């Protein structure tokens, strides 16, 4: 029982010596690294044309619909005049009447299939509103009934539309939904498929406030062409030898564990015969290797789906993947652990771990009050403290001395307006680096000191 | 009185077990950190929206009112020629007379209830030149009576302004006044409320440059309509159960701080009859918990009169509430102290403070020294250091590593305008950066360090 | 002798019980710190002024003069083609002599007096070229006689100038020169001044490279106006308290600096007869303090002579009074010593001090042999590496962890061009960085830390 | 032996003392140092000119051919309609024939010469297109041979290429060819060289997203003047200087580390005799010295032929040379080993950079597996996650707190687009800069403390 357990805790080396058996895990991990990095390059090389080929045609869809509109605009681009807004929207609809004469692009036209278009119908522009709408600021009165109208004119591709009258008072908002076809050819060397974008074109009064703004958003529905001819399965088989990798070591690990805690049982008993503790005998790495078998093997079986067009969800897929590449990665650290001088280093950050993370919460409450009083105070007149998490950005990045300048330049417009605020803004954010970068991080590198330390005198 | 002074100092699980009264404060303070916490979103939240309609008006009114305007302008929209300003003023004007037929928004006109208008106007166009002033510098020569003459044209909302005749060597600014009726409709789940903007726009000519910038302000004055209607009390009973709540921890901390003065005074007593030290039977944490209860409760009172339009003052309560919020997370730090492990961490800070603040006299003597040093010499050359608030920003900044280069390239603009400043202005940021980077940092981190030390080998 | 030395090194409390004598030098020194700040400040609110003035007229001139000028502009502005090039110098002319009727400010034009201007000119309009000047590229031949000829062209103020023909092909550039007169209204609490700004725009043709970059420039002259009259000697009298008070302090440190010289001559003779060691009765806060008064004196006689308009070295007399102000607020330090809890910081800085400066010296030799590298090799393919200050100043904020990204993503576009140069990058850049952050600046801490516990633990 | 071995171990100083010889490679590499340095000084400075004479051409050339062209347009300038592309075709050609009458430089036309041009033609317009190219979205079907065709129009210097009919559906790409000769004037005080520039204009559409993007780049072939007149040696000699000064480096430091290995082999031998440790007899600095010299023998070899005009590869040539001097300056080290105070810090870096280097180890692992995760996860979604090289930057300009709230706002536009892929970017900054931050750099500042103080304390 001695020399059994005595061995279960030997290194791979001793092991090798003791037992003489040939690692094959070990070789295994080192497989399963390579393999699933390659396969996570792959894809991704994959989905950035793709990637790409979707933004190059939403920036040339908001150039050809957009009226006046240029890069580096889209958050600012609005209408402020019932004329700007109507010529914005003429310009839309007869820039798609038009595509097949001017566009660079070869785009077909959609028609049907369901709302908000009819049968026949390829744009649908629509106007919603309020169901009754009285409003009289001059007597300071109202009457509102704030149900929903919408009443949308349906345009054929090649003028009822130009008889459009908008409700500007009561006006909720504007939109604009048609489809486009189009193949995707840059792919050549995969085989060229077919995407739908489905383009909407939003003019937004929700906020009554005199200014509309407009934006373009695309969806695209990517298929396989029925019809495809290019003159003249690995990546599959590449995916299954993937899955075979991670399930054998999957197999290999579980079968360490369930033997790890059979021979918990046996010293827990045998003890207790005689006569947290129990989790020695439990190998983290193992299971470790074990969640990142789970997440590979549920991200291929997604992507082989994907790939065959048959699903849709890139991000989940793309956070298994990733998440189970960067588990590997750091699973590779084991390996170091059995050479002396890297186990000084990553001992020191395990017994550093506890202590880091206690602070961590000692931290946490100071720094949530921080984000509240700021956000409450500053929100109204500063960019970065418009919503919480906007203002735990703006002050995790001040801990780390970025933005510092722009963040105090932002107040400094503020002096003349109110001085109160001006003066709270300064106490507030010199308190807050003063805290941090003085006492804080110096806390954090005296933990990890004390800790190596202790490693290298025991 | 052992007895009782040794209960007097026992921790909340040590107080149990001695007297077994059920912890009445630690659950009040639970509950007020929760409601506090509530109350500071639900504010937050609502005040988000007023502020974006405020926002998204006053940016509508700069597109509206302002020929030739753009966003990012704000800081060099300036006129250059007469026949530029009197463009603007013509345009500001003819875009108030027009604004029922262009506008997005839907506005009410304001006319008389004071100055600058009369009774019947709605609009002010008011030039403000010198009384007597004769300036010739061809001859080197002025007569300038300074008193200021203020000559405004009135206009009815829907033409005399256009026979407008500016004064251009004496002028001193030009500026139109008009107040607009709105309703804010996006507050629909609150009951909307009616807006009154009144609008400022000045063409400033108090430098006398030549160049005369042009500004849009708006102060926004809100009231409650008179007859609302929407189609088919909550905020005043939380208000109210958190005021409750702020008042009975008050009275408790109150009850606690007495009880432990009169103690001091007893064993003070004591100790002469036998024979900084009476500090000790303060409890600060409970001198933190008072004064949060004490802003938590003015600050509620203030956004119970803010809520029904009867006050106005956004800043102070908002800054009262967002500071005892702050005070509360912080306090939470008190219940860490009792577990031995984060205990080590906060005692190492406190222990640590005290050569922290004595440090940072020392460096705030050096860096006021470097902060009038820079304001002097580069101020006339580098838009940082134009004031003694932004260069000590700017110099902050650059201790945190943060806008280092461009403020390096702002200088290297000048390496052939002045040699002489240009290099002073070398050795001054390379000496401030390292002497702060290399010894002030470091020994900040050595305090903690030392001070951590301490705490962890007695 | 033993006492009258104890004497000479005892703090101001040990020597006020000793001897009773009033600390006079201290009083002295804190009366010191307060005149000296109060008169830069007074000084750099009075420059700030006119610093705002000048910047804020060539801002208008630039408006008024370059055709197509935007804000932001400046360092791309230029000319490409020959009519580009016509219409600008033309422009610039029509708007001289139009200024009187377009401009909002209010200028008197300036004839003769010297060169380039004829006696009643007010404008020249100078092109200077080479005076042999043939260039043939189509047959790879040219011969040039480098030496420059001037032919200028004179305009009285309010068509020849319409009649000028470029010399392109050997053009070396192009020159407006003109003077402008105008009151500084906004001095107004001082008197108005007469400004004189010389005007000088240049179409920059010496680098041949088919780009002709465009400058507007301006110097100007600040004098007393010959007949000021505004309707209805405190700062020279407070000059002359700063000198008096600069002075008396300064006799002060010398007459202690010479006694201290004379008790370190009779230790030595007494020791020699008896039997780097003798600067320990070199008091260096009076040789700091000397060096302040002389400064101070000097800059303020600087100062009162060009708040006369006598004088126009701003540079120098900012440069002096501000290098005087940093030694002051510094030497505040002084007192701090004499308490032990900031003496241990101080001493602990003081300590560290040559170890940190010995290192300076080991690290400037690396930093300068990084900065050769990356000058030569990225310095034609990155705008931050042109020049050898520019490559100091950028290697020095990637040191502090400044603009470190956008390093990286200038060379990213040219992984292309050439890969070779693009790895060179990544690894100079790399290398730089994680030496500098990873031990470099953690040696510094060390040191720091070392320093700090030889003064905690004798 | 014993005296021989304690001599080749010994310092100058002490080699001195023993044999009085003087000193000859200690003050050999001080010449080299300055010579080496003066010889990149020249050599950068006169490269600096030809880069700047090229780009200066390059913006003229885009100002002058590119159609609606604006200083930094250059990564979005695009056409998005087949008029626009038209226009932007027939502008640049337009340009070209009217070039000698416009421009503000002196170009010369070359013609013939090489493809694509024909023998007596000056621009080549080519249009690259599909060999069989139907795409019909409508059906969802493509018949389509990959092959490239050209067809490609003639222009002679002063219209056939305006009957251009481009095929928009199977376009690949258009380009534009032409070559114009300048002579370098600004050289004057070097002779001018001639320059030839080809410059290629290409609009793009590989992507066929319906956004061609437009871009012009040149390349500069410079060669002599044939006859070159300017009215009324040094370099070659100085670099035949600077050869045999590292030549006579390299002799002695070979003759030391021959030396050292014979002594080596005679200690090995004796040592046998009587009964990674053989190193001790490598002298480092001289391995690097020796490197240094045959790195800036061959880059001045390559510099001479390049001043010459006989090679053109600037850029190994300035990797050579640069590399040679950072590595000159860093042997300046050296010289400060050999005193004390100096050599403290010099040995705590060198028993310090083992562990660092093992440490840097264990972070690559885990720095590698967040970079690929990053990479997938985010590049769809983030513009500095599109590429692994452009991750890796993000992530360590991330660890020295530069960009971060850059990155943090650009995730910020996707809360509602994607709020699975925004709280993992949450976690996965959040996480990866608060374990770098907190406990790795932490750990490097442990790592050079703790070899501080075994220096220290032996
Ligand atoms: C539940 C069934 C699981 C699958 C069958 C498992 C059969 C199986 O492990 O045999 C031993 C070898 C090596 O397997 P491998 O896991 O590499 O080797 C074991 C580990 O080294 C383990 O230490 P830790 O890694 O630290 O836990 C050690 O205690 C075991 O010795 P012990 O038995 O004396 O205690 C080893 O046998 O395994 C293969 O070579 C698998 C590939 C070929 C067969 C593939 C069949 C699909
Ligand atoms: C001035 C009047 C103040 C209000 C009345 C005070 C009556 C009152 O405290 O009773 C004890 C409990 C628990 O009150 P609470 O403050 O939770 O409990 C006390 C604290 O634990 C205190 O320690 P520290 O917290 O460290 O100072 C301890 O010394 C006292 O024991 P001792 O007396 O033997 O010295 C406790 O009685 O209190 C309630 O349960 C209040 C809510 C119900 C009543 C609300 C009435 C409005
Ligand atoms: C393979 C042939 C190489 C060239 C001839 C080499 C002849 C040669 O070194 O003579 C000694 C002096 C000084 O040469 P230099 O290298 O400055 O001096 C030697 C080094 O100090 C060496 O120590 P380390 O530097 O630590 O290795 C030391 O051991 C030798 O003493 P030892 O002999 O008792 O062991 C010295 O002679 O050398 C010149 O003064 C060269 C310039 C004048 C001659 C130029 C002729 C082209
Ligand atoms: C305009 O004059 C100033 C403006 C700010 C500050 C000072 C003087 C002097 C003390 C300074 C403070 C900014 C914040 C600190 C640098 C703290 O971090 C430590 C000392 C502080
Ligand atoms: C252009 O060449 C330079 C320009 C600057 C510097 C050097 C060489 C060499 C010494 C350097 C200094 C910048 C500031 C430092 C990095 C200090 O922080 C420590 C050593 C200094
Ligand atoms: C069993 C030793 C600790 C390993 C846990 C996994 C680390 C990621
Ligand atoms: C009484 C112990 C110290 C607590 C003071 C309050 C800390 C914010
Ligand atoms: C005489 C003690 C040292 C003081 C020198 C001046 C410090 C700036
Ligand atoms: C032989 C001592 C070490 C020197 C190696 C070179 C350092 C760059």
């Amino acid at each position: 029982l001695r020399r059994r357990l005595k061995y279960f805790f030997m290194s791979p080396c001793d092991k090798f010596r003791a037992k003489g058996r040939k690692p094959c895990k070990l070789m295994l991990q080192v497989v399963k690294i390579l393999v699933v990095t390659v396969q996570l390059i792959l894809f991704g090389l994959s989905n950035q044309l793709a990637v790409t080929f979707r933004e190059e045609n939403t920036i040339a869809f908001r150039h050809l619909f957009l009226l006046g509109y240029s890069d580096g605009a889209d958050d600012t681009f609005a209408a402020y005049t019932r004329e700007q807004l109507y010529q914005a929207i003429f310009h839309a609809v007869d820039q798609y009447l038009a595509l097949p004469d001017v566009s660079l692009g070869r785009y077909a036209y959609v028609r049907g299939g369901g709302d908000p278009w009819t049968n026949g119908s390829g744009l649908a522009l629509c106007q919603r509103y309020y169901h009754r709408g009285h409003v009289d600021p001059a007597n300071d009165t109202f009457d509102i009934d704030p149900m929903v109208v919408t009443d949308c004119i349906q345009v054929d591709p090649p003028s009822s539309y130009k008889n459009l009258t908008l409700k500007f008072h009561k006006l909720v908002n504007v939109t604009i939904h048609f489809r486009l076809k189009t193949i995707n050819l840059q792919s050549l060397n995969e085989i060229p498929d077919c995407y739908t974008f489905s383009v909407l074109i939003t003019f937004d009064n929700k906020a009554h406030s005199g200014r509309i703004p407009i934006s373009l958003e695309t969806q695209a529905h990517i298929q396989e062409c029925k019809h495809p001819s290019v003159f003249q399965s690995f990546r599959l088989l590449f995916d299954v030898v993937v899955i075979l990798t991670c399930s054998l070591s999957f197999l290999l690990c579980a079968r360490s564990l369930l033997r790890g805690f059979l021979l918990q049982n046996e010293f827990v008993g045998f003890m207790w015969r005689q006569r947290w503790e129990r989790l020695e005998f439990v190998n983290g790495w193992y299971i470790l290797l074990v969640t990142s078998d789970v997440l590979t093997i549920s991200g291929t079986i997604m992507k082989i789906g994907i790939e065959a067009k048959n699903l849709a969800s890139y991000d989940v897929c793309s956070i298994l993947l990733g998440t189970s590449t960067l588990l590997v990665w750091v699973g590779v650290i084991r390996y170091l652990t059995f050479f002396h001088n890297y186990n000084i280093l990553i001992a020191t950050l395990r017994v550093a771990l506890p202590s880091v993370m206690r602070f961590c919460c000692c931290v946490a409450v100071i720094y949530l009050g921080y984000c509240f009083c700021g956000w409450i105070v500053l929100g109204p007149y500063h960019v970065k403290f418009r919503s919480l998490s906007m203002v735990s950005e703006c002050l995790f990045s001040l801990i780390n001395g970025d933005d510092m300048f722009v963040t105090f330049a932002a107040m400094q417009a503020q002096q003349g307006r109110s001085s109160l605020v001006w003066l709270f803004s300064q106490l507030y954010l010199y308190s807050f680096i003063s805290l941090f970068i003085y006492m804080v991080l110096s806390l954090f590198i005296a933990l990890i000191t004390g800790a190596y330390d202790t490693i290298k005198h025991p």
